[PDB]
RNA sequence: GACUUAAUGUCACGGUACCCAAUUUUCUGCCCCGG
């Protein structure tokens, strides 16, 4: 009559439910599921304190399970005193049911005992089952009960008013995956307890046999399971903070609001949980990074003014005010409240079944047989992360355990309390649900509402497995990865569709426990473990996880050690030890001499080559492909986030990542540049869709094209699984990014737009040092020869060069020079994978030809006046598909320089080392990367814009407005003196001009990319004989380009555009090079180096979906022929940068065929595209008096074309005895270098009394007309 | 103690929060008349 204090201690999270009586409980649907859980009562008026406890009942079930499975190992007999098997039915007529009914089978032995039980004496199973007694079903007393188990407490040691539930509970939802598809059927919601500091339970219990007494002590030690968690069982002797963030929260986003910049709200709530991987010093040391040089904005998003005051100078009071919260909590907070501040202001469930029915009623016996052996053996080792990981979880404010009842963009990762990321026990249960499916080849969907076990083979293997949850060491912040998506018309991103992701770092490392209790190890077991296990030669393939279609949450399994326990001779030690439960930990670093006697390694262990599930079910699943990337041009993937929180005012920086170390604990230092794998899995995704034109279609419900088999939809997942480009090369370079800056330029002025410069900072790809990226991808098996032909066309199109990486592919960045596939690929994706002269002679103007003596003086520059009508045409075409009657190929092109050449490298203005003396002096070097002379692709570009503009009358692209004039005020602004047709396109709505047809806008993309020019011949570095280095050349002043010299009154609007001429005026300034470093300030001048004439550049233009005058017009625009050239670079009112283009070669391929192949394009084909444009020309003109026919064209006969051939002809070039001269006029009679009586001041070309205004402009709109004896 | 179980019968270690979506489109580091 004693009794027993137990307690029971936990070592994963449990599983907790509300408690109902009986019929309250029938009632409802999650206390239905949530029996053999732990109850939670409420305590007081309303609904947030209360209690947990644990039924008598549930550990009256365990300990009976536990008893009959300890009878059934040693046959029926305890210690030597043999017991009969029970009795687990209930007649309905005679007695109710007893409110719990049991669907599993019942372990038998033979009766063996020569008595029967009754009331007198009594086997000890019968004792303990609760039969010959009193107060049964119907409770009345605590006497006469046999043994009884009472209620089992929450041991709270600071129990001192309430518990609530939101500190013990944390709620979650889970989830049942089909096979096949791979999409979720149902969800369902549970409630996690913490066992840390709340995981001991105390109880009692009583008995009046030792008969009992015996068994029951020693069946207390072999219960190794109870509500959802390993048990070891014994015997003894802050609202008012979310408020006030929330109220500042919202004033923050009415500030935004009320400046109509609303839209910017998103990219700051995670600019501040990106704050939380910073120090807090980031927002006391002020080192945000501000704008550039302009004091009126400031920057661009963290000087928006917040009542008064900035947003840094708002962050800093805000986190004065909340200093005791943390720093980590306080950005996730803050972060938070926006996020959902903006999305409420922009703006199924299936438990198991009820059985009251007929159903069954049965009783199931199973006898093993009595010669067997049951063992249990335990498998400990680690698992590491291969790729990044991830976990999804709902978000918090929508999981709160007390309340429960426009999808969201934003997705957290699982933690722990104390922020450690967590492998939960239902991820990896399922994971080795899905692999041990695979191996046995045949598995059923799994069946909630069940009368019947399942008897595969997968549900039988499965009912002997144990695990246990793991967190790992680390507590660092997550990373959060971003994604967009493209409209496929217009190849630019659509708004609302970006979302974001938060990911875990590779390479940590988490425990893992798993246990196995049966009669002989399964081989699918094994074959499964040896699938997860990564050795030398093989990776591991444990897919855990939840974006597996980006390649995150591949896992491998290090240092297994597999033990074993003998139950049937050493079940002592088993009771004495619990299985070592909650002391897994101390088995992976126990020598074979320290181990608990009863455990012994087990040497038994099937080897991969071995296993048969392995070799035909699990190895051929997934397919490895590995390839390197050989990119020879910058390379940028921007950031966006991370350019606004490092310090450095960048614009565009970069991608990197973080990378933990195991050898030491902490992260690694230097992070690792990489492309993502969302990137070229879209890269892949759109080079299939726009061959097989499945991009095209409006609606993917239900569909079962090419690209939604190959690349999943929302019914079915993907069979293609993409993982990072990482840089395996960026040890040998110096200098790895590289500072490039650019700028805008304007069309009438002819310099630079005001504060339109920008810069970036992408990896330094050099033609001779290229970066190498490593990617790999798997493939599912089942793929049919088509798929992988379309999967290797698509690597074929990334290797010729129609795809670049990253952003800025226009002008040049991320161009792909080469890919490499290394020998482990199956032999059928290697197998599958392996002059022109134009001869136009133009007429040039007959008063720099007549002289030829050269006294005339010219102005170096004048103005294109193509009137006011421009053609806006309203079928754009798109970029879903390759088209059949459009063109796409590339042009090879070489570019020789006539006069000397400056590209300067702006990023340092000392580099040349010329400042330590004289100092403000800017001195430049050439552009280069690596060592290398190159010329920059949006230089070429923005050329070849304004003469293709100037040709076919589009639009002034780049034009400034706000600009007024004073000579006395003006009227309305330099912007509204512009016609209305002049003005830059906005939106595809009104139509597109030609050129922003061809080159593109900020809704539209551009069908022209051009690339990086690289120097190849000749010679270089124009030699001055007295100078500091022997290159080097110190310019003139070159200053601002002043509008009222062509609009000098009220009336007489704009002159259209402005092109300088060709003149050999370098060879003044090469002389009086001591004329020039004397007398003018250093402040004023630009030092740079030279290249002489006759170096031999070489590009490449790369177009796509071209009409046939399209790229005749293109053509024409490259080579306009003998005596024409183009200007480039700096210094060019002087005479520097006259380049010549000649075509060398034209490719065009034909994709929608037959066979992809790569043409010629022979000279026939091309003067037909240079005829069509022609005749193109002159139907947009009107003129229909010229006939048409096989005559090669006289570009002259149209005006506009007659004025810019003469703007850009070169008379010096056929080796004439002509050069003209051409140069400013000098101010007054007194100030540099007059010339004795010539009157070329601008103080005789400025009044109304030499030449009226209208006269001015009239010389400035002519080319060539001589102004030094007015004409 | 009660709050807070019923007792000859609890496979909820009977269920992966899973699935689809390229941070990108456009822009020559350029340039002479007065205060
Ligand atoms: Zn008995
Ligand atoms: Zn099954
Ligand atoms: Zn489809
Ligand atoms: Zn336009």
């Amino acid at each position: 009559d004693m009794n027993i204090t137990v307690e029971l201690t936990f070592f994963e999270p449990y599983r907790l439910v509300e408690w109902f009586d009986w019929d309250a409980r029938k009632k409802s649907h999650s206390a239905m599921r949530g029996q053999a859980f732990a109850q939670w009562t409420w305590k007081g008026k309303g609904r947030t304190a209360g209690k947990s406890f644990i039924t008598g009942t549930l550990v009256r079930s365990a300990v009976i399970k536990a008893v009959e499975e300890l009878l059934s190992l040693n046959n029926g007999k305890w210690e030597g005193v043999p017991c009969c098997n029970g009795s687990f039915q209930t007649d309905e007529s005679k007695g109710k049911k007893p409110s719990f009914l049991r669907k599993r089978h019942t372990l038998q032995w033979q009766a063996n005992n020569k008595n029967i039980c009754d009331k007198e004496e009594a086997c000890p199973f019968c004792i303990l089952l609760g039969r010959f007694d009193n107060a049964g079903k119907v409770h009345e007393r605590n006497k006469d009960y046999d043994i009884h188990f009472s209620n089992f407490d929450l041991d709270h040691k600071q129990e001192k008013n309430d518990l609530r539930l939101v500190d013990i509970a944390s709620g979650r939802i889970l989830n049942r995956v089909d096979f096949d598809t791979g999409k979720a059927k149902d969800y369902f919601r549970t409630w996690e307890a913490d066992y840390e500091t709340y995981g001991t339970y105390t109880g009692r219990i009583t008995l009046r046999n030792e008969h009992a007494k015996k068994l029951l002590l020693a069946s207390l030690g072999f219960v190794d399971k109870l509500c959802g968690a390993l048990c070891r069982i014994e015997v003894i002797k802050s609202e008012d903070h979310n408020d006030e963030l929330r109220k500042q929260a919202e004033v923050i986003v009415e500030a935004f609001k009320q400046n109509d910049k609303l839209e910017k709200i998103r990219i700051l709530a995670d600019a501040i949980r990106t704050l939380r991987l910073h120090g807090e010093g980031v927002i006391e040391k002020d080192e945000l990074p501000d704008g550039k040089e302009e004091r009126d904005k400031g920057h661009h998003l963290w000087d928006i003014k917040v009542q008064g005051t900035a947003l840094r100078t708002k962050l800093k009071e805000l986190w004065q005010s909340n200093k005791d919260i943390g720093w980590r909590k306080f950005t996730e907070m803050l972060g938070s409240n926006l996020y959902l501040i903006y999305k409420k202001e922009t703006g199924t469930e299936y438990y198991s079944k009820a059985h009251d029915s007929e159903g069954s009623d049965l009783f199931i016996p199973v006898t093993p047989p009595e010669g067997i052996e049951t063992k249990e053996w335990i498998i400990v080792g680690r698992l590491k992360a291969a790729t990044p990981f991830y976990f999804g979880v709902q978000q918090p404010s929508d999981s709160i355990p007390g309340k429960e009842k426009n999808e969201h963009t934003s997705f957290n990762i699982l933690l722990d309390k104390e922020n450690r990321y967590r492998i939960p026990r239902s991820a990896l249960r399922g994971a080795l649900r899905r692999d041990l499916r695979t191996a046995f080849g045949s598995g059923c969907n799994v069946s909630l509402g069940g009368q019947i076990l399942c008897n595969c083979k997968v549900c039988i293997e499965m009912r002997r497995i144990t695990l246990k949850d793991s967190v790992s060491d680390f507590s660092e912040p997550p990373e959060i990865r971003y994604r967009i998506a493209k409209n496929p018309g217009t190849a630019t991103v659509e708004d609302g569709s970006l979302f974001d992701i938060e990911v875990g770092p590779e390479g940590l490392t988490f425990p893992f426990v798993l246990r196995y209790r049966g009669h002989k190890f399964p081989e699918q077991l094994s074959s499964v473990i040896r699938y997860w296990e990564e050795n030398d030669g093989k990776n591991g393939m444990a897919w855990l996880g939840g974006l597996d279609s980006t390649g995150k949450g591949r896992f491998a399994l290090k240092d297994i050690k597999i033990f074993e326990w003998d139950l049937n001779q050493k079940i002592n030690e088993y009771i004495k030890e619990r299985g070592m439960r909650g002391k897994e930990k101390e088995l992976l670093e126990m020598g074979e001499s320290s181990l608990p006697d009863g455990l012994i390694p087990y040497k038994f262990f099937e080897e991969r080559e071995c296993l048969f599930p392995y070799k035909e079910n699990l190895k051929p699943q997934w397919s490895e492909v590995q390839y390197t990337i050989e990119v020879g041009s910058p390379l940028l993937t921007a950031d966006t986030i991370s350019a606004l929180t490092e310090p450095g005012n960048r614009d565009a920086i970069a991608y990197k990542k973080r990378v933990y170390n195991d050898g030491n604990n902490a992260i690694e230092p230097e992070p690792r540049f990489a492309v993502k794998s969302e990137t070229h899995r879209g890269i892949f995704r759109t080079a299939v869709g726009r061959r097989t034109g499945d991009l095209g279609k409006e609606d993917h419900e239900d569909c079962t094209c090419d690209m939604c088999i190959i690349f999943g939809n929302e019914h079915e997942s993907s069979k293609i699984r993409f993982e990072d480009l990482e840089l395996i090369n960026g040890n040998e370079f110096e200098k790895l990014e590289k500072h490039i800056d650019h700028v805008a330029i304007d069309r009438f002025t002819g310099g630079a737009l005001d504060k339109a410069k920008f810069d970036t900072y992408p990896l330094a790809g050099s033609p001779k040092k290229p970066l190498k990226l490593k990617g790999r991808f798997w493939i599912k098996k089942g793929f049919s020869g088509d798929h992988k032909l379309l999967i290797t066309t698509a690597l074929s199109d990334i290797r010729d060069g129609l795809y670049p990486l990253g952003s800025k592919g226009g002008v040049g960045y991320g161009w792909v020079a080469g890919i490499s596939i290394d020998d482990n690929v199956p032999d059928d994706f290697k197998e599958m994978i392996n002059p022109i002269n134009n001869d136009y002679v133009h007429p040039g103007h007959q008063s720099p030809k007549q002289d030829h003596k050269n006294k005339n003086i010219y102005y170096p520059h004048y103005f294109l006046d193509s009137g006011s009508k421009v053609y806006r045409e309203k079928d754009i075409i798109t970029h879903e598909e390759f088209t059949e009657e459009l063109l796409s190929g590339k042009i090879n092109c070489k570019l020789e320089t006539l006069t000397p050449l400056i590209i300067p490298d702006t990023s340092d203005e000392n580099g040349l080392k010329l400042q330590g003396n004289k100092p403000g002096h800017k001195n430049y070097k050439f552009f280069n990367i690596n060592g290398e002379l190159m010329i920059p692709g949006s230089e070429l570009r923005g050329m070849l814009r304004t003469h293709f503009e100037a040709l076919t009358k589009s639009c002034f692209a780049i034009f400034g407005e706000d600009s007024t004039l004073s000579w006395k005020c003006a009227s309305k602004t330099l912007g509204g003196k512009l016609d209305k047709a002049l003005h830059p396109c906005t939106g595809l709505s009104d139509g597109l001009c030609p050129g922003c047809h061809l080159f593109g806008t900020t809704d539209y993309k551009g069908r022209v990319k051009f690339g990086f020019a690289k120097y190849e011949n000749g010679p270089e570095w124009l030699i001055t004989r007295g100078n500091n280095p022997e290159r080097s050349l110190t310019l003139g002043v070159l200053e601002s380009p002043r509008p009222a010299f062509s609009i000098p009154d009220d009336e007489s609007e704009i002159p259209g555009r402005k092109f300088y001429l060709h003149h050999n005026g370098w060879r003044i300034i090469r002389q009086k090079q001591l004329e020039i470093r004397e007398t003018v300030q250093p402040e004023r001048n630009v030092t740079t180096e030279v290249m002489d004439k006759g170096n031999v550049f070489s590009f490449d233009v790369r177009f796509e979906n071209l009409r046939e005058w399209e790229l005749g017009l293109l053509l024409q625009s490259l080579d306009p022929g003998k005596n024409i050239a183009h200007k480039l670079g700096k210094g060019k009112p002087y005479g520097f940068g006259s380049v010549k283009i000649k075509i060398d070669s034209l490719h065009t391929f034909k994709i929608n065929s037959n066979n992809d192949k790569i043409k010629r394009v022979p000279q026939s084909d091309i003067r037909e595209y240079i005829n069509k444009g022609y005749q193109k020309l002159i139907e947009w003109s009107g003129n229909n008096s010229i006939q048409k026919g096989n005559v090669l064209p006289q570009w002259h006969v149209i005006p506009h074309i007659d004025k810019l051939y003469k703007l850009l002809w070169v008379p010096f070039l056929n080796d004439s005895k002509l050069e003209p001269d051409v140069r400013y006029p000098v101010l007054n009679e007194e100030s540099k270098g007059y010339i004795e009586g010539s009157d070329y001041t601008y103080k005789k070309l400025g009044d109304k009394d030499n030449l009226p205004y209208k006269t001015r402009v009239k010389g400035l709109t002519t080319p060539w007309s001589p102004w030094n004896p007015f004409q």
